[PDB]
């Protein structure tokens, strides 16, 4: 019961790269087939590729008109990557997609990323006429990150998240506000250290109250998300960066998507510390990542062979940076990313990744009852014309399928498959009365 | 088309007095029958008689626990009026009620009143330990009205409205924040004048920035309601009281429920001014009111005979205080109130009020197709055994009912009724083949 109760999630970066409703439905179908519970769909992640019917934003003592906001966002996304396959999902398409998934027992968790990975929102704010929304670091301007000192940019971003959270309310359960990799371009992947620096190295030009403002921003977004009955989620790397609790406290209702244990000079809080601070954790281990188009060994970081190795060697229970502690999880999430969004999306490769993750952690993933359900639909309804002996065999075989535990794991698939094979054999053995 | 497109609403004061799900369903059934579009259900109006499953409130740097909030509210409501029939509707009952109404094409519009008519919320705040939440006027303490200078009381109230608005989001369209009759007890029905007084009569002890704070409070509640995709509505009397626009501006997205033209020394803005300021208006004329238990002439203000006279003499298009202007309306609302909540609720009297309002404005109210639908269900399906002539008559008569305009008004009911009578006659005249 405890293993199957976990969430098993596939993540798709539909922020950087367009995915059609048709493609996303296929992913949902495989998710259901392999025993997953949720699709985690990034729609704001560098690009912004989801448009509400009403995009009007009220911030800064005014309202930015819906059609201007839409034009600004479409243009801003194209400035990031003008995808020949499409620009954005519409509200009708998203509503239908979420419905389609819900009918299959699959949840959807959106991401609209900020204050990093928000290239298109920054572009859009500039198109609307908001001044200098981007963060800069000693004359290097970030293309991806808002400046938390810019009240008008921050107000516009919060109102945009409020608008999206209102749409997702009641049809979803978790909203991922992101928070990963602050100003990774402008600071050469040292953004958290930069935000914390002035406290410890004053009078050197580091951003004043940088990290303090970041905590308040994270907490303000968590408040917005909670106000719509949704659980806020965020990536781990900026949450108590350098294990430093002295700047303030993150909202404990933020679920942590634990994706990285950090690296040389990128010293993240342990999952131990985060659990201790009262955060639930979704294991989003980068061991399992696939960046689209990096399709074999040698083709770069998070190539498909690397991801498949990570899946084979790092079980769903193995969370980044535990400090040897036993870290409880709400589930595991395998992620496909579109860092090079002009890469060809290969459904077979994504499905291979998804299948391997399910197979490697088979006790966690739901079994497939689809074919048992269909076999039951295909049984002849009326058996009177057949011999009593042969009829009994079919009725007992149907009864046996219907009696199967409805909570079997993928590890126990053969129990279901044997029961189907038995029914089919009895049906084949029906003998007409002489 | 324009008349039938209007909202036709019955209002029920289930704040002061308990109404069961069963009773409210009967009211919905009559509403549908008479051609109404909506039930306007006050649930916070002196008493507070609707409890969410999670009532935890975060305000004032803390959280008031759900069970403590529930206990505080139940007790606070009982302190206002301990109704032997019941205390509150639960979340499950409300969800079911709204569903029941939606299946009948009837919307539900809740009211949770503040900053007046909030006796039970004030009591509840005191039970939780919030200090001095009530407004006072020269040593007379209001039992019904929060003090807008009390930041902790105001913060708790706003968070309570946010919690209710979140529940009603997506299953309703309008949320009535009330705003009527500020401190009517403590000021002898002069509360708006008291809030405005200090601006014009300084150094006399009147509440400093009273009305300015009221505008900001109204606007803050409207912002909260809009954030959940709902349209905020409020009663007219405190909106530009004394036609004074100099204190600030009310949110134009507040629909005005225009209920009173005012009276001696109670000088409200005209509906002309409110329409000019950009507010849509729901005609809630007090001409049509019935206070439960005031059942005949001589039994007090808003007695049933008075209400029935008001219905006969004041059409749905006649809005209070027009200044002779032509005032557009979104619809009309007939209201039953429970000022003396120990009064016996008489469904027949409420239905008489509802019926008279529909009959007096018959071109506005939808016709009843229920009996036509049932007559069609009762037609014999198989007619082969009957003579060709008699069969043709039935088929033509069925076709005629099915061809009726689906947007007839109550004024045109006889067209539907004649078509039913014709079908029934043809069915009676079916003649078996010899
Ligand atoms: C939390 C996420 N942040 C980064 C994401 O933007 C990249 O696409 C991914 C693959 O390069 O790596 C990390 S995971
Ligand atoms: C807006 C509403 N405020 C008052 C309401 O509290 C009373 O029950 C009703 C009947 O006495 O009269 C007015 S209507
Ligand atoms: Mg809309
Ligand atoms: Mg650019
Ligand atoms: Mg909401
Ligand atoms: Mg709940
Ligand atoms: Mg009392
Ligand atoms: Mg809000």
């Amino acid at each position: 019961n405890e293993k199957l109760a976990k969430k098993k999630i596939v993540s798709i970066d539909a922020g950087r790269k367009y995915f059609s409703p048709e493609q996303l439905k296929e992913i949902i179908d495989k998710a259901k087939h392999y025993g997953y519970t949720d699709l985690h769909l990034l729609v704001g992640n560098d690009g912004l590729r989801f448009m509400l019917d009403d995009m009007s934003i009220t911030a800064n003592g005014k309202t930015y008109a819906s059609d201007d906001v839409k034009r600004a966002i479409e243009k801003g996304t194209n400035d990031y990557y003008n995808d020949p396959n499409g620009n954005h999902l519409t509200e009708s398409q998203m509503t239908d997609l979420i419905n389609y998934a819900k009918d299959k027992g699959i949840g959807l968790i959106p991401t609209v990323n900020s204050p990093g990975h928000m290239d298109a929102i920054l572009n859009a704010m500039k198109e609307l006429g908001i001044q200098n929304p981007n963060f800069s670091y000693f004359g290097k301007k970030s293309a991806r990150t808002v400046d938390l000192d810019n009240e008008q940019a921050v107000a516009f971003t919060k109102a945009l998240i409020d608008k999206y959270a209102a749409y997702f309310a009641k049809k979803t359960e978790i909203f991922n506000i992101g928070l990963d990799e602050y100003a990774n371009d402008a600071t050469d992947a040292k953004g958290w250290s930069v935000l914390q620096a002035d406290k410890y190295y004053p009078n050197e030009g580091y951003p004043v109250k940088g990290y303090e403002k970041f905590i308040a921003y994270a907490n303000d977004l968590a408040r917005i998300v909670k106000s719509h009955g949704l659980k806020p989620m965020a990536f781990n790397d900026g949450i108590y960066y350098n294990s430093d609790t002295s700047f303030g406290s993150f909202d404990k209702d933020i679920i942590v998507s634990m994706w990285t244990g950090g690296w040389g000079g990128y010293d993240v809080a342990s999952s131990k510390l985060l659990a201790e601070k009262g955060h639930q954790i979704l294991n989003t281990n980068d061991a399992w990542y696939y960046v689209l188009g990096r399709n074999a060994d040698g083709q770069g970081w998070y190539n498909l062979d690397q991801g498949l190795n990570g899946i084979k060697n790092t079980p769903i229970t193995s969370v980044p940076k535990t400090e040897g502690a036993d870290i409880p999880i709400i589930g595991g999430m395998v992620a496909a990313w579109a860092d090079t969004p002009s890469a060809r999306y290969s459904p077979s490769r994504l499905f291979k990744l998804m299948r391997h993750f399910a197979n490697a952690n088979a006790e966690y993933f739901a079994a497939d009852y689809e074919s048992a359900e269909q076999a039951l639909n295909e049984v002849p309804k009326d058996l009177n014309r057949y011999t009593a002996e042969s009829v009994t065999a079919v009725k007992e075989a149907e009864k046996a399928i219907r009696s199967l535990d409805s909570n079997l794991s993928r590890a126990q698939q053969d129990t279901i498959d044997q029961a189907i094979a038995k029914l089919q054999e009895t049906v084949n053995n029906l003998t007409l009365t002489p």
